[PDB]
């Protein structure tokens, strides 16, 4: 278990998910991909994905907390795998709010490393 | 699709929308089935499980709306079919408040009527 990375993680989930919901419109919306099992993969894809419609949404163009989320979540090698694995579509999600979104997010990462 | 059973799905799931958060704690968190194609069947039994966790903790008593609700959801019988359908967990599903919790229940009995 990865601590320099997941403390990495923690702060720029904590300077991020407490600064936003101001940074973003109050009706911006996200598709919030879980921690089930076999769509681990998919469900890190789609976060990937809905980050860059967060990029465009609200200011976060910049930032050095979203740039470490983003650049981490590209380059970071992450066991995705499982005994029957299984495509998630990201428009299957339920979408949500901003703050939401990134607390989720900090779930999807926390369980990648405990495994 | 039967138009009569969406319409008393549409009327219960707006008047029993509207009358919670207040009725609950702020605190309560539920799990929150999504859409995809492979777990339908899975996302119906854990709405209805946590349905029953949103009976325990909120002062819903006694909602016609929210008994159609749950007795609608373990009556009717529903196209749950895939080419590949597979089992999910409900504690893998994000956590939510109330108020999207019954908007994706709704979101998701609406799928289930379009097929």
């Amino acid at each position: 278990r990865s601590i320099i990375a997941q403390d990495m993680f923690k702060t720029a989930f904590k300077g991020f998910k407490d600064g936003i919901s101001a940074k973003c419109p109050k009706d911006t919306r996200l598709y919030s991909p879980d921690i089930q099992e076999d769509c681990l993969s998919s469900a890190l894809k789609c976060t990937i994905a809905e980050l860059k419609v967060l990029e465009v949404e609200c200011n976060v163009t910049e930032n050095d907390d979203f740039m470490m989320i983003y650049e981490g979540l590209n380059k970071e090698k992450w066991n995705t795998s499982s005994s029957s694995p299984r495509n998630c579509t990201c428009e299957l999600y339920n979408q949500t709010h901003v703050k939401e979104f990134v607390e989720n997010m900090e779930r999807l990462v926390q369980l990648l490393y405990t495994r």
